């Protein structure tokens, strides 16, 4: 109840134009970069463990699941890693500046393949690649369950959730695919892109399938 | 945030305490009693919808879905049916006696077979086979999203929703399944037995599955 919103530090603003208007071809890389993100965040909490053991206690289950919602034309991807709480959500994604915002954007301009955005610390927003808006729903041991939400405007909102699942612990991307790419939806289309770029992860990766009943 | 506890009407404790004990085998009828339920809900909502079309607007799509989730032990069936207010959840569910309730208990004692349940009109309870504990989530056009609560105990609780994913329209049942009937989270259990005894529904029964990919 009551949002609160937050300018986009400007690199970062000339980032998401830039990627939501590049006509780019192989727009598929966004899921590299998200499962990546996920299985990262999946490490930190992992090894945090290690010497906090009561930390997993919130979801013992690692995993990656991948959820696509026809109906609402989302696609979403849910890691249970550390999360983010709610001062970690505004300064991850959108009022830090961030290193290589802008030297990706120079090696962009230079020709560089905007598959190279993950090298530059970056990946999260090639998720614009297929989305015109986005929502990070993250839950941290640390804090409460909250919604970042984001369209590539020169701003952003957080919002404490009280309208989605709980999650015991970790963080749900949910992409608001644009028109023409509802590709990503289809079972056979997600498996494929996750098995070319995704072979080496420690985690598993679930598919989530919505199927008749014969 | 804030419940309210209210009184089981007392034959329906009864009920409860009787179907939660029942040694009966063929327990997995409770699923052809709820599917029922929800194809009666969808019935209501499309019935209404024919001089008032603005109300399937909420959830355009009618449909009945199965959604096991392994890890909680949980089984859920979801429909997007008309939903229940906060009234109606306290009303149907609880505190108003039941006209087959003692019928179908005084059958029962006659030998009759506990599948007659669904024709006394209190199927709903026949959950309590392969559960020991119930979430009903409803959201009706006509109120908020509520949680109705209970674990055949003699009292149930409503909560205003502020936890569970938004169903546009229509009632999820949250079935916390017993440590011994966890075969219902099973597809090919839940395929089957689908097949069986739901032959003629007109609203499509969609599996929710998730696949580890390959
Ligand atoms: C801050 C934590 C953990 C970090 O060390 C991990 C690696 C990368 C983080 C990138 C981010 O900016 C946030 C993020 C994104 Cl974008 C995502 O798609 C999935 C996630 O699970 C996280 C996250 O929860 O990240
Ligand atoms: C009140 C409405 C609509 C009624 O006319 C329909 C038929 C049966 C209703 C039985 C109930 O007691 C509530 C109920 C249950 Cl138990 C269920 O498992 C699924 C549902 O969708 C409903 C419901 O929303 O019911």
């Amino acid at each position: 109840m009551a949002s609160e919103t937050f300018e986009f530090q400007a690199e970062i603003t000339q980032l998401m134009s830039l990627i939501i208007n590049t006509v780019y071809s192989n727009k598929e890389i966004f899921l590299r970069e998200l499962i990546s993100n996920a299985s990262d965040a999946l490490d930190k909490i992992r090894y945090k463990s290690l010497s906090d053991p009561k930390q997993l206690e919130t979801e013992p289950d690692l995993f990656i699941r991948i959820t696509p919602k026809p109906e609402q034309k989302v696609l979403e991807i849910r890691d249970s890693g550390i999360g983010m709480t709610k001062a970690e959500l505004i300064n991850n994604l959108g009022t830090i500046a961030k290193s290589g915002t802008k030297a990706f954007m120079e090696a962009l301009s230079a020709g560089a393949d905007v598959s190279m955005i993950g090298q530059f610390g970056v990946g999260f927003y090639s998720l614009f690649l297929v989305a015109d808006r986005v929502q990070v729903i993250s839950k941290s041991n640390d804090d409460e369950q909250y919604i970042w939400e984001s369209n590539a405007g020169g701003s952003f909102t957080v919002t404490l959730d009280e309208v989605n699942e709980r999650i015991g612990r970790g963080t749900i991307l949910r992409l608001f695919l644009k028109d023409d790419q509802l590709e990503y939806l289809e079972e056979k289309r997600i498996k494929e892109v996750i098995k070319r770029h995704s072979e080496f992860v420690a985690y598993p990766i679930q598919l989530v399938v919505t199927k008749e009943v014969e």
